[PDB]
């Protein structure tokens, strides 16, 4: 029988259902970067697509290890377009933030029901999410150094697209 | 420029974004698996899953060689549960006689364009289709020998739990 | 259930015994050569009648794949005696260029019925057809060159009898 | 010239075409069980069907080592199906137990003529049918044990599908 | 004897000749890049001109193999300007796109003739022609890309350059 | 700046042209040898076609080394058949002796200018066409041992067919 809460099961549920979209939001962003001609910055985005697939997954293997159940919900279309280079690593940015306060929030709603092993769990998440945002901040701050000179813009796309 | 037409370029991309619902589907197959404890079934399901998203990725890269731009569409929420594990197997062969007749339109469509490429292309799909109809249908031929019984359920979640 | 139609089942069923006979024939022109004396022609027709199972047993198994069965069929006596050694090659030519042309009304039957994945399965035995007939063109071509001269022929018996 | 007699050479010959259909007959069984299901059955009929024409190929050797020569007859249709699995291993023991009294009338007419290199010569395949027969009984007896059991038919199919 | 049309023997004549004219092409791109200082753009043009002979003589081989004969035409003078490095590789993909559609024409007069292994042989050359138009639509994004900045034109010539 | 004349550069121009004829020529002597059957002359016709792009190739590199500038031209349609394999390499022969005084005719230009660096990378040249006139007239030699002997020929064939 399932030993967490109904509620932490749907929060974690729901954690799973978002880091799938992550997953598809950056595959879209691989399509805008290869309709652009930059398959570097297209060829990150799958790998990062790869990664929050990986996220999923850990959350269904807890969700079952706890004697839940995992149910998958539709998928909302990404968007297709950005209105540059930028636009679309800000809108990763903004993405990732949303997905660590989303974490927070399970995290609290676990230890307000004194469920301490949803709460050590979501721990791997906290950690990885720092990781992830800073990341982004590094890419962004070299496209600012840029400035929109592609002299520059190649040498980065050519390394991210280094990513293995 | 663009070597595909319009009509092809949709129909690909159409095709693609079933390739992403067919993964989607087969995790959805692996959670009710899961849930009634067959993590062999599971399994099996999981591996399926990410060979599907391969599927999609070729044709992403075909889109791409010939000059189109990949949309991704929003994903349906797929069935979340099966009466029974034939019922289940069954499902999946059902899911991938539509896929193979989908592939075969696409087929007929570039073949009236006299779009040699994309006909060429999409032979390795045929071949594919056939050997995953194929996995389905001796699945299911065991289940029907097997007739309940779970000695023999076992060794067949055991070995389709050993899948590479 | 079979996903073939019935006529393109006996089709390939048809050609799975066209091969068979072929095998035998190929050991029935190694009866032949042994009685002549010629060791080496008679190795030649011996991997001959090997590969020609080969076929057989790819049409065998295509056929379960697509939900069929196989009936096999009486097998007609062949020939035993030829005028020569070059005669036995023509009829040898004659058969394959039979071969294929059965092989290119299977594919037409296929293709006027939409059936795309026995169209594509039948490419690699157009494609091997070629080389069939090409190799005994090719020995046809130094026969004649030899024009009966015994000295040349048996050069050509140890040449084709290394065959592996 | 031909050192064995007409009659010899004849029964030898015969024989030879035994051993052809007996393959047949094999790859029949074969048809049967791949129709059925049971690859592994199907498999080990394979294999059999492929020692048959090493049997064939020893005869063919042999008579033309004593300067005879070998004339390929028609093949008979064997049966496509059987009643069931055990119906098919006993039809294989009948069949078996028809080549040893075969070879039996070959090595009794060689002795009466005092041809001593033929009656050595059949040494090799009276030894041999003594193991063939033995096997196809061990078979008969698991089966006979196995009592329709699909727990313990699964078992014998993928032993029976091991051989090499 | 011929066992290809006289008119596909002419057409697929027709195309090695168009082969050798490509790698002719190739070389004069070379010629104009070695005399714009550019050795690793020279270095991708004369291995892309090898690369053509072998195209040249697969279509030798395959009439050949259908029992015609080759017979070699005069190679027009092709150009030996562009006005600039993007120009030549664009005339390269508006070359290599006319080669295809000749493919193509080829392609179609087979199919109408029911000339399957001359269709089947097409096959490869279709997908090659897929592969060899991207390979070329790359390297012009990557010139694009670059508008003019010999930093970034410099490493573009050293990668060229270092083409196997 | 290009450091030699413009009447050496022309004639080393030209000879490049010349080189490429050469290897046109051969080729179309393997097409000859193709159509009659003889594959081992064939080979070393189209490896002797390598050999003559080889030779044009160290004229281009030079030509560039000296400031020069390389211009292809139209290439003539060479001969397609000949009288037997002895009027095909004596064919050969008439022609190599013509690029050798080709190449001296040059040596002496250069040497008229003292333009030593020209006169010095000619020597190759000269060393090169004494060893290759030889190669034909050894050849021719032991055609006219062979007399249309085809006992004889098939061995030259194999023996040609060798060449690496
Ligand atoms: C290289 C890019 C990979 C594609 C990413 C696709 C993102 C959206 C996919 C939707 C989910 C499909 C189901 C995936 C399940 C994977 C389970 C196996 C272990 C990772
Ligand atoms: C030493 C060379 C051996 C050549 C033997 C060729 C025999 C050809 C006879 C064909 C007709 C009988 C076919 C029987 C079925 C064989 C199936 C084998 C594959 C499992
Ligand atoms: C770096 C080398 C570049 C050489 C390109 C030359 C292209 C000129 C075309 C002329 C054709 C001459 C015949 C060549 C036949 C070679 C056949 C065997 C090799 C595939
Ligand atoms: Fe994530
Ligand atoms: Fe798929
Ligand atoms: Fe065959
Ligand atoms: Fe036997
Ligand atoms: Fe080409
Ligand atoms: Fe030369």
């Amino acid at each position: 029988m399932m030993v967490i809460s109904e509620k932490v099961r749907k929060a974690l549920n729901d954690q799973l259902n978002r880091e799938i979209y992550s997953s598809y939001l950056y595959l879209s962003m691989a399509t805008y970067f290869d309709a652009e001609g930059f398959k570097g910055f297209a060829h990150w985005m799958k790998k990062q697509a790869q990664e929050e697939l990986t996220h999923a997954m850990k959350f269904y293997e807890y969700i079952y290890a706890r004697g839940g159940r995992v149910e998958l919900e539709a998928i909302e279309k990404p968007p297709s377009n950005w209105n540059g280079i930028k636009d679309a690593f800000e809108a990763a940015l903004k993405h990732e933030e949303f997905v660590t306060q989303s974490i927070y929030n399970i995290l609290e709603l676990a230890s307000e029901e004194k469920d301490h092993a949803t709460v050590s769990f979501l721990k791997w998440f906290v950690d990885e999410q720092v990781e992830e945002e800073d990341q982004v901040r590094e890419i962004l701050d070299l496209l600012e150094k840029a400035n929109g000179q592609m002299s520059v813009i190649f040498q980065l796309d050519r390394y991210l697209g280094q990513r293995e």
